[PDB]
């Protein structure tokens, strides 16, 4: 098997349905003691956290679920009625990420789209009833997250407010991005310094709050 479908029966055997704070403690218990995971960790998790309480976003879209912890680590922190559409291109990830929230008891918030986040954005509006996000949670291919900003934008999805949170602004990097949002009169932009997943490296958030035109 893969390392995604041994974590999530690591979940599965040391977690209690329906209970998604044990969800969080035995992944990162799992990658901290056996296998190494992009998950976006506890340090950085406790920041998204904070930001997410902070907000009580109505409408979250995440880019790139992977195997599901920040789709839990969100949307159990959302108001009752509140959404999260998170996108991940690779489908043998999707359906980890599925199987992720089913186990947390979370299926009813959350809506996992199998498909890369530039083919689906311009599907929001129409296909999946979306007039403005509240938040974006990037966490994708570091290459696509100024691209797909971009490409939010130019679809009317963001808002004056929207808050766009991107993981991984140190590591791995996404350097364009970060230049974009920082240079722009359109985005209010805070830095988040913590660590790498389970690693003792720096990396951080990056908070970027869209101003409108
Ligand atoms: C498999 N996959 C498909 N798309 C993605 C998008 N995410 C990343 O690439 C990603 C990578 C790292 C990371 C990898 C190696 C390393 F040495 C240090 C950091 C950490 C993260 O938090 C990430 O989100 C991952
Ligand atoms: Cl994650
Ligand atoms: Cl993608
Ligand atoms: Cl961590
Ligand atoms: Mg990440």
């Amino acid at each position: 098997d893969t390392k995604e479908q041994r974590i999530l029966r690591y979940v599965q055997q040391n977690a209690k349905p329906g209970d998604p704070q044990s969800v969080l403690e035995a992944i990162d218990t799992y990658c901290t003691q056996k296998e190494w995971a992009m998950n976006v960790g506890d340090a950085k998790g406790q920041i998204m956290d904070a930001v997410i309480r902070e907000y009580s976003p109505s409408l979250v879209l995440e880019l790139g679920a992977y195997c599901g912890y920040s789709a839990v680590r969100m949307a159990r922190l959302l108001q009752p009625g509140a959404r999260l559409l998170t996108m991940e291109m690779n489908p043998d990830y999707a359906a980890i990420t599925q199987q992720m929230l089913n186990f947390a008891g979370l299926q009813d918030k959350v809506t996992i789209l199998n498909g890369a986040s530039q083919d689906l954005i311009p599907q929001l509006k129409k296909k999946y009833d979306v007039d403005t996000l509240d938040m974006v949670f990037l966490d994708h291919w570091k290459d696509r997250y100024l691209p797909d900003t971009l490409l939010l934008e130019k679809c009317g999805l963001l808002r004056k407010g929207t808050v766009l949170l991107a993981d991984n602004v140190i590591v791995p990097g996404t350097p364009d991005f970060l230049a974009y949002v920082r240079g722009s009169s359109s985005f209010e932009c805070t830095h988040y310094s913590s660590y790498l997943e389970y690693m003792k490296v720096v990396d951080g958030l990056e908070k970027a709050i869209y101003q409108g035109p």
